[PDB]
């Protein structure tokens, strides 16, 4: 089939593009900006893709390798443009043309259920955002809600803290290896090497709706650094800091949660729990 | 004949003014119980009430400690900004469209800068023009809401008002406000006299007119010209101090939109709408 990819030069979009091409699919990198709704509709009307995917957003930039970038005066316009408006333009136009859209969103719109409390099973697909501590998370929360108005037309995948075996400035493990102090908190995370094939399968199948799109279960920064130490780097040591210490040195807070992945597990029962998956990733990693 | 109207923002300055007028015209007005951002509660209320027409007079434009849009520039208020100035209005657009019920959305023309210099080649920002003013968090979000309303061009009436004026003094009224300000940044602007423009808005909603409309009285008026007309007609001892654009920017949390709106589209439908200077004369004579 023919796959039109927005964000195909980005970290994730490049990775997905490569896998679609190894699978024998035709990939078209979108030339239109997602927020240029008239150019998007011209491109979609002309290319006539079988599938559209969105790997776009504004999550770092000059001076800031993190979502702290969006807290600067003058960046709200880039935040809403790339992290809400562009994705909504793709939803409206893909829906009009009856072309399945995969939107790669975020689960960094919730806070909590990550304390191993016996009565808490994690945030669901239907749950409203309850984390408002970064401008990124605020805007993405509304994008996530708005995507529920396209439940039969758009696949809304909530990834978090994405990890690759290959080291990359964007990869959660690369980042935490680089940080002087670690705020260790159990969290739902996405191993892209494991879950990109699932995402492609879902888009091939025209599956629609919202899915929490993390590996089952919780892992902490300390558990990940402990595996790197215990598998490869016996000398490895790090300093811990609290949520409050971290808040003081960043421009924004950070989302910490468990996502309930029962919905994804109903379709894809072989996705590894996050600790089995991280053990696998760390075992294969170069430094 | 007389109809049933569901009003979001029925207790607000503009909403309560429109409610009273629809009631004076012998309509049935229901004040909405649901928050516009509570999409499930909105869908319940619309499906229950089965209104002939829905109207939105909602937004977040002031709050504790800040009688202006400067309120939205505080850390932690982006969530209120997007919730009330974008997401709630989009919830109303999606749901009213689903139920094929006409929606009037009271938007803003404070999404553009320029064309107010009396240059003969500049006839003002049109309905199709994209936002070009990004100097307040209010204007940035409202600009995206305006663009999003264009995806509902057959189902929603999107009216861009600016600097609303009432005969009746009120803290929200542009004339009350500039009378209250020690220093005036005098700039020619498109402005909306609500006493003259609300009856046009109600007619449009009765006719189920949809699309975007610039919704200011035709032409420009400056702060200095309004205050001069108040002095000469009502208050001969009135005096004020003038200040620059950059001097204003030094005292406020954000910049302000200054523009001309092209009102040819409205004037084509309603040739009798008073030009701003004729209308300001009517207003000041009634004060
Ligand atoms: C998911 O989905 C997104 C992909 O992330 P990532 O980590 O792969 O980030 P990334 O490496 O920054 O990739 C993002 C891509 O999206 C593009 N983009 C941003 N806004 C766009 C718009 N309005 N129109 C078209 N392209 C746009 C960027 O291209 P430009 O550099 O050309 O802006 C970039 O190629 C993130 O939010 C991620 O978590
Ligand atoms: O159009 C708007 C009207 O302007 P105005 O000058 O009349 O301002 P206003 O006097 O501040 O009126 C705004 C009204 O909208 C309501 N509102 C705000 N967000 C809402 C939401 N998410 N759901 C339901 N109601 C909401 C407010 O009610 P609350 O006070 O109950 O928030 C208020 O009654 C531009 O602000
Ligand atoms: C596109 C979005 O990117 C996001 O990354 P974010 O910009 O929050 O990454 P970091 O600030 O590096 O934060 C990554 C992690 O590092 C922790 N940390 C940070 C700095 C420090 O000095 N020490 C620490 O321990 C921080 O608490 C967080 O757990 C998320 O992936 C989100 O899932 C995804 O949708
Ligand atoms: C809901 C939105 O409200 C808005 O009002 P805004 O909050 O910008 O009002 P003010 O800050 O009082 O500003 C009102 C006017 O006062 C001027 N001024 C301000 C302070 C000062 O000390 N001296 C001055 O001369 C300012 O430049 C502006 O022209 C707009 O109506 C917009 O059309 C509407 O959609």
């Amino acid at each position: 089939m023919k796959w039109l990819i927005f964000g195909n030069k980005g970290w994730i979009g490049s990775m997905v593009s490569k896998i679609l091409e190894q699978q024998g699919e035709q990939v078209v990198g979108a030339q239109s900006r997602a927020d240029d709704e008239s150019a998007v509709e011209r491109e979609i009307s002309e290319i006539k893709p079988d599938r559209v995917m969105s790997f776009i957003g504004r999550t770092h930039g000059p001076g800031y390798s993190t979502i702290d970038y969006l807290e600067q005066s003058g960046k709200l316009v880039e935040n809403v443009k790339d992290n809400l408006y562009g994705p909504l333009c793709l939803a409206f136009i893909c829906q009009k043309y009856n072309i399945h859209l995969t939107y790669l969103g975020t689960g960094c719109i919730f806070e909590g259920q990550n304390n191993f409390s016996a009565d808490e099973k994690g945030f669901t697909e239907n749950d409203k955002p309850n984390f408002f501590g970064s401008s990124y998370s605020v805007v993405k929360g509304f994008t996530d809600r708005l995507m529920h108005f396209f439940d039969n037309d758009v696949l809304n995948l909530r990834i978090r803290m994405p990890i690759t075996i290959e080291q990359n400035p964007r990869s959660f493990i690369t980042k935490i290896l680089s940080y002087s102090r670690i705020c260790s908190i159990p969290n739902s995370m996405t191993i892209l090497d494991q879950m990109i094939p699932v995402m492609i399968d879902m888009a091939r199948n025209k599956t629609t709706g919202t899915f929490n799109f993390t590996n089952p279960g919780l892992v902490s920064h300390n558990e990940i650094l402990s595996l790197i130490r215990d598998i490869h780097k016996p000398n490895l040591t790090w300093e811990n800091m609290s949520r409050e210490q971290q808040l003081a040195i960043l421009k924004a807070d950070r989302s910490n949660n468990l996502l309930n992945t029962d919905k994804l597990q109903s379709l894809y029962p072989d996705v590894p729990d996050i600790l089995t998956g991280i053990r696998e990733v760390v075992s294969k990693m170069k430094f």
